[PDB]
């Protein structure tokens, strides 16, 4: 991330010049003003000249207030031998984006790929998530596709729903499967039903069936090449609007393992070949540590569906994931961070 | 750490020139010839000029065969968009060091703290590998944990592995060839037929350990005590200080402590200890959520077993997980063969590869 | 230059792996094939994936033959402590591009900004340039504009023409003023006349007069801002299709000096502001160490004029300058290098 | 070289954060406070920790005033697309070192080889600056050129500057306060009323120069002679070897030699000389088209004048052009104040700024 680096180099220079524990507010306010000017002029701001991939700011980032708030609690400027690190500046930018939600947020989305759990939960999470549900809409997005088989989505994340049956009552909880292709809701008794197409068919970006089938054919061709090239013991699974690469199960249980480097290569191979056919339709190929899934859809399309379905402005939506231009983003990497951010959001 | 990065930068240029999946043997052989010259002339080798902190090669290293063998199993050179990574070159140098044990392997030492268990030992697969290797050679387990020669405390985290020896490795007499060191290089133990850890008096083998005055031991503990007390007040910690003989540490109450706070305090301790020009052996070990300062280093502990068991330096190998410059495994590169590792799964793999004696 | 760096990193790894003085031909041939594949597929080659700004190859670069030829003469691989440097790899790429001219070259162009002389020549140059003129067309390009006043172009480079009056006889020598706006030729007796517009008016890229006047107005506004901001003692000079920033003359001779850093800033300021008005017309702002000149034109337009006027394929044109996609380029920085390259071209 | 890069990296971050043209005094003052602590405690300063080869600050450095004054004259902070460059920070540290001469300047030394003339001295403006400063303090000219105490040869390249002293600086008696050193630190000279360079016997001031055995002098010359002979054959040079007493060099016949060939040969000479553990003073000076090895360094030469003229270390300043790590001016940072320069134009500028005594 060039935005985090950008700040890391600056903090490193203040640290090595021996004034980082002094009053650096003159530098922080000059940085904050560049952020705010980019908020009004995302296309031609000077911040755009420094960071080409800066993206878009839906909020006025209070980075100065975030630095003081982070420094007071963790006291990183008292360090004499290690300047602020990449991971620490990452939490500061999360805090700045959390703090920028002064007007409140009505939509909160969770990337449930790996950030939330390795397998099937956390009660402190479920307790914190439930508190937020009464305040505003929440949503959970999965890259796995089981078509519309609602029972399969429940198996991967059933424990958190058990808390919701108690201490709730409500209808402000949503689950998105296939990245942006299947949207479910919740009734009363430990539920998992699918909203009909009429409620959200128009909001989905229009794509042809043959175009959808074309992407899966291209991805199917690449994975076979990946399987044969790296000699993996794996099987390909094609679905309606998705295709996935899964490892073989050890005969007897537990499944075999694919090296993480090979999965990262296949994602680049698939993404590159899709661009070769000049396909403009939305798509995404996600690596889940042990699985590879290609969906005809992306988090951006699914995020827009929820904003348009629930009539929420983009400034009131927030996303938490391990990995764009349509919602505020918090970068985490473990469930404890997800609960750590959610604890800060409670105010 | 820098030898690995040395190879990563080279393989990156081969990948980038589109020839890494071709025959790169002329480059690899030139690298191997440099490893041979460092093996023969460690003090003024060409490799020492390129890499100052390279360490000592106690054996000739088949780096070409390792790359060739590792590529045949993992096909890393078939990748179009990812050059050989840091961990893959790490695995390559691991196998090259294993293949350099053609002469034999008399002693094998493992880090207790993190290469064997998350903590409580609870891996039946790992211990089943350990028993077979134990039959053919002596093994030892080195921990930074410090209990003042209390064999009951050390056996707690290692109960299952020791209890395994009773059912499979008790009759063959292999139990005598198993040792445990506590406080890095302060308390040595051994096993009996009842699968229990018993003690060996520090007076029995103090001839092999460089003595340190009791006042200088307490000197190091008091300097560290001041730094840890200053560190707690500086960052507003919730943790407390626990002191024992020949060892002091920072322990929470359990509130997790940030990694950066622990790492700098190691630097402050090491920097302030240097300010008094202390030449005694010591180490500031950074744990997951704790910090510990011991009088004595793993290098001294590994030297004791070599002198005690009369084992040759080239026949001794060590398996540690923290081979970073700040880690306590970094100095052990000068007294034994070393295998960088990260978890039991990787440790069981290196042990599986080691079980090809021939 | 990313292409030169690209090779410097590779040579550095061969050097540090202690095999650079051995047979590195396996690496060089793999590099050469990437160059050749980029020659056939400039838009989607793998070299394009490694070097985004690689440009275009009008020739099959014999980089392997260039390395051996450069190594045999200078013996750089016998070094034990310094790998091949950026400047050395630069000469190799010049040699490779010179060697690629196996089918001969009919056009040779010289960037006369600073590469050829600081002031008004070199007889060894003039002797070498004259030998090439009988073989093929030569051309000299200047950023300075004196409209069509041919006498002023002659004053800056009159000494080389004195050699041409002797040992010649002919009509294959050309001079381009205003980057791409004024084209002159040579008669018999120490000459400097201008070819009429009809011979080359159609080949110039069509641009409106008000558009040309717009660029000079924008550049005039920037230079005044540069003058007032940095407090320079300088005067602005506007012309028909150019505007320049010149320093004041010390009263009494010799002229004042502008710091080189300020001139480089004004070029970026002018170029940036021209893009702000979305001007698509060709232009260039050149820094000449002591002068700044903005021309409505560029070396690319002038190069195309000479190729179309003289009916020469792009594979037979070569340019020598200190600083694109329409001719082969040799990178030099001093007159001795220019004569050094020309000595190699004589075969 | 690394202190300059230290400031360049800091100013780059200030420029990038859009506040460099605002008030950056809090950052600059923190930098100045570090320069004061290094001035007081050079051995274990915080600045030495960040920059290991920083050198010695013989005076407190007004780095803020230098930046403020330099910005007022050149307005570098008004640039939108170019942070302060390497040479601008160099000029800033030059002025800060000049402004640190508030106490006085008794001795000023110039590199003859390249800070005074392209070579033949031929700048009337430079010499006219030299005469005025010569009236108020002693100046000296240090050259790597080696002629065995032949005053006629040294005066050739310096004729115009010496002849200028006869017409303007001969009556005031200032001629006595002007010295010339040859062979870096081997032959000292002086001037008379007739504007001629006369010699001073090396026996007269050998008490100030650390003696070196004649066999060890020839030892260094023979080691260099082997390297240069090997270098010529290695790269197929056309040059030849010229040897004198206490000095040896590589000279063409005049075919220009590549810069990289000269620079590595300096490394080979320095590396091989270190291999014999020679502690004598020496230097391998890289010229434009030649290479020279002298027995004795500029640090020794600058030390002689301080001990001979009894001048204080802080009152001595040096003006050299090659302050790179490989250059011969690099060691002079530990015995005198230093001003990095590149040509007479820059040298006349520093001399012009120096003419504000007050």
């Amino acid at each position: 991330d060039s935005l985090i680096m950008f700040l890391v180099e600056i903090f490193r220079s203040l640290f090595v010049s021996n004034c980082i524990d002094k009053n650096i507010d003159n530098v922080l306010l000059s940085i904050e003003e560049m952020f705010i000017d980019h908020y009004y002029n995302p296309q031609h701001s000077r911040l755009k000249y420094l960071i080409d991939d800066v993206g878009i700011f839906f909020t006025k980032l209070p980075i100065t207030k975030a630095f003081h708030t982070y420094n007071k609690k963790y006291r990183i400027t008292k360090r004499l031998y290690a300047p602020p690190t990449f991971n620490e500046v990452r939490h500061i930018l999360n805090l700045a984006q959390i703090l920028s939600l002064e007007e409140g947020l009505d939509l909160l989305t969770f990337d449930a790929d790996e950030t939330l759990y390795p397998d099937g939960n956390d009660e402190v999470l479920a307790s914190y998530i439930s508190c937020l549900l009464k305040k505003m809409n929440i949503a959970i997005v999965t890259a796995a596709s089981y078509n519309n088989d609602a029972e399969k989505y429940q198996k991967r994340l059933e424990n958190l729903l058990k808390y919701f049956s108690k201490h709730n009552i409500y209808k402000n909880f949503y689950v998105m499967g296939g990245e942006s292709n299947y949207l479910f809701k919740c009734n009363e008794e430990a539920t998992l039903y699918s909203v009909p197409e009429n409620e959200w068919r128009h909001y989905k970006k229009f794509v042809d069936y043959d175009t959808v089938q074309e992407i899966l054919n291209i991805s199917e061709k690449c994975l076979e090449k990946v399987i044969k090239d790296f000699g993996l013991c794996a099987q390909i699974q094609r679905k309606e609007k998705s295709i996935g690469l899964v490892p073989n199960k050890i005969p007897s249980q537990k499944n075999y393992m694919i090296k993480y480097e090979v999965l990262e290569e296949a994602v680049i191979r698939i993404k590159k070949e899709i661009i070769k056919n000049k396909i403009t339709a939305p798509y995404c190929a996600f690596n889940g540590g042990q699985d590879l899934w290609v969906d005809v859809g992306n988090k951006a399309e699914g995020l827009l569906i929820l904003q348009k379905l629930l009539k929420i402005q983009k400034k009131k939506c927030c996303h938490i994931g391990d990995q764009r231009f349509c919602s505020l983003t918090l970068w985490v990497s473990n469930p404890q961070e997800t609960k750590a951010c959610l604890k800060s959001i409670m105010h």
